[PDB]
């Protein structure tokens, strides 16, 4: 057992492991069988470049071998920060098949996360692009080796300079150690705010059931083409269904050089997607280009959008739009992932964020006290599984504080439960806006805002207030010309909108600060804000 890992329970573990939850295959396995069966089949689709599954198999292989050699053993941590290219897919099936622990940094993460990775994970190696979107990675590679002399095996896949070239390593393939089904697979990063993330450990069983899961309930096949748009090492891109959800079932993934409608959309058109995935903001303007450009999306089946709420004014159009089935996706690298059924009525993909993918996810909804609300109440949400963490990496104290005695995990989302078992997510806990003893729920409100002709999208914070406590701010991102600040608070007031819950400051911007992925980052907006105010 890895250290700092939390296990099921026993019985628990027993009772997945019989009802066929838990497979007890490895990624290893997986990838061995599928490169068995189709293995002229084309994987993963680059540019001009295409790799078949039996391709992805013997470059596995090879680079296990090299690994191996270069001296990473089993259960060794390897902090991966890869942009969406052929070589993460080697890469990380290199390490599955050595047992060891890659650590899913992000493309936008720098010296500060990347040395926090490396030291907490005690990392033995670091593998990087030579230069992406821009930057050169190897910069960052320095920085970290000045703080951390310790780390002496850095990868580069591309024109390593001093360091190592990942296309160097693969050798002659080797007998490897004996990796398990219940062994820790890897560490993912948890997404909430304050920087340092915690480190999320995910086994091979309990993961690849969740990428099982997502195959069923998203209708992946041989068909499937998905377009990996946002940073594929998120939980969200990664695995609902993901890039690993579509190696699963045998589809072909193609990969974007970034999220943005330029460089997606002749993709789209060009390879014939059937599906992709985005988050909110990036969903806007999608949106926007797919009315400015004569591309052809018409191949869209699906387009998921999760991360973060996808407003209902916003949503309802996805049909007109691009024509085809929207997808709301609610999930947490911690676990639970949440979503609307492909063949659901429109208002229910509409105005919800799906229902649990496994008859096995306990859901709860507690108020402040820990007691169950009741039913179709707003509360907090707690949540257990098959595929769902028991605690932390080697984080003692905020696991206790974030797992419940019996085993729940609180996902620190405030929703309410539908009829049918739907999830309707008011938003986060700690973006709550309580505006001088009245709580005011942001995403009611920035629904509103987008329904104004010209507000592109919204995003509502709370500001301190030396009299009400808190007050509220909306930044606004204009769709043009932006409109004035008395305008928007007119406009909510002839819709009926209750007076407390009305912007108190309007904020005009071009773009709202993000997270790795891609998600408004509401903790950078209040900092905005505030700094503002301190400013006078
Ligand atoms: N659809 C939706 N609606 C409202 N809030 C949502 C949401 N999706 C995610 N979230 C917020 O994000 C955390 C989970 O953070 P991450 O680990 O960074 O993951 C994801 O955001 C994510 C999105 C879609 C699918 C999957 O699998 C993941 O992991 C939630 O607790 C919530 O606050």
């Amino acid at each position: 057992m890895l250290k700092g890992f939390t296990p099921w329970p026993d019985e628990l573990a027993e009772t997945y492991r019989k009802n066929g939850c838990w497979a007890g295959e490895t990624f290893g396995d997986l990838l061995r069988d599928r490169a068995a069966k189709y293995g002229d089949r084309i994987a993963i689709t680059c540019g001009n470049t295409h790799w078949s599954y039996r391709e992805l198999d013997t470059r596995a292989d090879r680079l296990a071998a090299g690994f191996q050699k270069l001296g990473i053993q089993q259960k060794d941590r390897v902090v991966v920060q890869l942009p969406n290219i052929k070589e993460f897919f080697e890469v990380i099936f290199a390490l599955f098949r050595l047992g060891a622990l890659p650590v899913f940094a992000l493309p936008s993460h720098r010296s500060s996360e990347i040395t926090y990775f490396c030291e907490f994970a005690e990392a033995a190696a670091y593998i990087i692009p030579d230069a992406y979107s821009g930057f050169d990675y190897r910069s960052l590679a320095r920085q970290v080796q000045s703080k951390l002399p310790t780390l002496k095996n850095i990868i580069v896949a591309g024109e390593a300079e001093e360091f190592l070239p990942l296309e160097d390593l693969h050798t002659e393939p080797v007998k490897l150690p004996e990796v398990k089904s219940s062994d820790v697979a890897f560490l993912q990063l948890s997404g909430g705010s304050t920087g340092l993330s915690k480190l999320i450990p995910r086994t091979h069983d309990d993961y690849i059931y969740s990428l099982k899961r997502s195959v069923e309930v998203c209708w992946l096949d041989h068909s499937t083409v998905y377009l990996a748009a946002l940073p594929m090492a998120h939980n969200y891109p990664l695995s609902s269904p993901g890039v690993l959800g579509v190696l699963y079932a045998g589809g072909r993934v193609v990969l974007s050089p970034s999220p943005s409608p330029d460089d997606a959309f002749p993709l789209i058109e060009r390879e014939k997607v059937t599906i992709t995935a985005l988050v909110p903001p990036l969903a806007m303007v999608w949106m926007d280009a797919a009315s400015s450009r004569r591309d052809d999306l018409s191949s869209l089946q699906v387009l998921q959008v999760g991360g973060a709420k996808f407003s209902a004014e916003a949503a309802r159009r996805v049909k007109a739009v691009f024509g085809c089935t929207l997808q709301q996706v609610f999930g947490m690298a911690e676990g639970l992932v949440n979503y609307t059924r492909l063949d659901d009525p429109e208002e229910i993909i509409v105005n919800t964020q799906g229902k649990p993918m496994s008859p096995y996810d306990e859901s709860r909804v507690w108020d402040d006290h820990d007691r169950d609300v009741k039913p179709g109440e707003t509360g907090h949400l707690l949540t257990r599984g098959p595929y769902t963490i028991r605690g932390y990496y080697k984080a003692e104290e905020h696991n206790a504080a974030s797992f419940t005695e019996d085993g729940f995990y609180r996902t620190g989302d405030i929703v309410r439960l539908t009829r049918d078992g739907y999830i309707v997510v008011e938003g986060r806990a700690k973006d709550q806006i309580n505006r001088g003893g009245e709580k005011v729920a942001a995403e009611e409100v920035e629904n509103h805002l987008l329904a104004h002709p010209a507000v592109h999208d919204a995003a509502m914070v709370s500001m301190p207030d030396q009299f009400l406590g808190e007050r509220s701010c909306v930044f606004i991102i204009p769709r043009d010309e932006a409109p004035k600040a008395a305008e928007l608070k007119a406009f909510l007031r002839e819709r009926g909108l209750a007076a407390y819950k009305i912007p108190d400051r309007v904020e005009f911007v071009e773009s709202f600060p993000q997270t790795g992925v891609g998600k408004v980052s509401k903790k950078a907006l209040r900092e905005a804000i505030s700094e503002k105010l301190l400013a006078g």
